[PDB]
């Protein structure tokens, strides 16, 4: 019989590519149908590349694509809606907000399988050894606290001793890391809903040249080519006091073996002053079926399946990966292994989205951009200033002529 040919998350990314096979063997099995996995690359716009070839050739050869919260705008041509599959009553299990972004011109696009927000990764052993009682809620704070972690631990003796990890490769990490750097020195959404193009501000300049100034003093020389595992990978053998990560990041580093076990919590990132709004990039994968699939019925099915309640609460207990259901949220279980998830929450849900509503299909375009202008900054090779104009210069011509 048919089989069905799911080309899911990255096993170069955390446990989310073997775990995902696992979920389709285990749907296969349950209801006697042949699967196969594809892998993909680690980074998200490579991987948007590999998936258009396939779209390109209206390819048979894959039935299910895992798709980012980005992408909906820009493949909606090779989805097949799902709204006839589902009732209200099913679509209303899950983020109306993620049903909102994943429905392009009214065709649902893809299921919600489990969202994503930026947040702050913290040693607390290291805060409490250097008199700290709190994280950092200001970007000086987070400074103020490396620069003297940091400080102390080298004298110790740990030569490999950083303050600070994120994502510089030049990437579509890097536009998510960078828009929380803006929106929180409240210097805007880069391009704002409506339209306007809005990034050459002075806030928006002070927050890249704020970033510039981490590279190779808090952070490592080498963090302009992380994307989420080199930074993780620093942090998780005990050599960042913090790191900017997602939501995945925790349950790896709570596994048994790891150098930092026990020792971390995570909080909303910081800001730049008490008024700036809190940020947190929205990220997340959906599940999407191939207008070329030659089994659409089964591949829904399978789909509907790796969106449920139960494989949506195996993704949060064994992956610390978010729910799209907030049913799940309150699940005992749930929050027994995630107890941040309740305090985080309302950070989850004001998470603030790139600019892909508002770009639509010339998305990745506006995003490149964005992260070669912001990855300008942080090599030090033009300042926030120029960067936040040439940025501008470069939207502007990539939207001219685009009406959301
Ligand atoms: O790099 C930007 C990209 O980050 C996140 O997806 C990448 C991988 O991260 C995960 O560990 C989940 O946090 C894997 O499951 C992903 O393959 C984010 O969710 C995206 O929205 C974002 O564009």
């Amino acid at each position: 019989g048919p089989v069905i040919r799911v080309a899911g998350d990255s096993t170069a990314v955390g446990e989310g590519g073997r775990w995902m096979k696992e979920m389709v063997e285990a749907w296969g099995k349950k209801t006697g149908t042949r699967v196969e996995y594809i892998d993909s690359p680690a980074d998200t716009n490579d991987r948007l590349a590999l998936y258009q070839q396939y779209w390109a050739a209206r390819s048979p050869d894959v039935d299910v694509y895992m798709i980012d919260v980005i992408w909906p705008g820009i493949v909606a041509p090779h989805a097949l809606d799902l709204k006839p599959y589902l009732t209200e009553a099913e679509l209303k299990e899950f983020f109306p907000r993620i049903v909102q972004n994943n429905t392009i011109r009214g065709k649902l696009t893809s299921l919600p399988f489990f969202t994503d927000a930026g947040i702050l990764y913290y040693r607390k052993d290291l805060l409490e050894k250097y008199g700290y009682t709190s994280p950092p809620r200001t970007w000086n704070e987070l400074e103020q606290m490396a620069e003297r972690v940091m400080e102390g631990e080298r004298r110790a003796g740990n030569r490999d001793f950083w303050g600070f990890v994120f994502q510089g490769k030049p990437y579509e990490g890097l536009t998510c890391d960078a828009l929380e750097w803006i929106y929180s020195h409240g210097g805007g959404r880069i391009v704002e809903p409506d339209g306007t193009i809005s990034v050459n501000n002075g806030r928006a300049a002070l927050a890249l040249n704020r970033a510039h100034g981490w590279v190779g003093r808090i952070a490592p020389q080498g963090v302009t080519s992380y994307a989420e595992e080199e930074a993780r990978n620093v942090w998780q053998q005990g050599n960042s006091l913090f790191m900017r990560n997602w939501p995945y990041a925790y349950a790896l580093g709570q596994a048994e073996g790891s150098p930092i076990r026990g020792k971390f919590g995570v909080t909303v990132l910081p800001k730049a002053s008490a008024d700036a709004p809190n940020a947190a990039t929205l990220g997340g994968w959906q599940l999407m079926v191939s207008a070329y699939s030659r089994y659409p019925k089964e591949a829904v099915d399978l789909v509907k399946y790796l969106a449920s309640y139960e494989v949506q609460k195996d993704n949060a207990v064994r992956l610390s990966r978010l729910p799209t259901r907030p049913a799940l949220y309150t699940d005992r279980d749930v929050l027994a292994r995630n107890p941040w998830f309740r305090d985080l929450l309302p950070v989850f849900q004001n998470a603030v989205s790139r600019p892909s509503d508002v770009a639509g299909a010339r998305y990745n375009q506006v995003s490149e951009a964005i992260w070669t202008e912001v990855h300008s900054v942080l090599t030090g090779r033009k300042k926030g200033e120029q960067a936040v104009r040439d940025l501008e210069a470069r939207i502007r011509r990539i939207l001219r002529h685009h009406h959301h």
